[PDB]
């Protein structure tokens, strides 16, 4: 909701899915960020993106 109400915070999920789609992580691209409730939830997922990006 938060990031849905404020366009300045909407950009958060956009950068989040940017990192995912650049990393080639479709699973989380569609699931992880789509399951965001707030921009803080997105910011939490931001760290998760790096977790899913690093596999080695």
């Amino acid at each position: 909701t938060t990031y849905k109400l404020i366009l300045n915070l909407k950009q958060a999920k956009e950068e989040a899915i940017k990192e995912l789609v650049d990393a080639g992580i479709a699973e989380k691209y569609f699931k992880l960020i789509a399951n965001a409730k707030t921009v803080e939830g997105v910011w939490t997922y931001k760290d998760e993106i790096k977790t899913f990006t690093v596999t080695e």
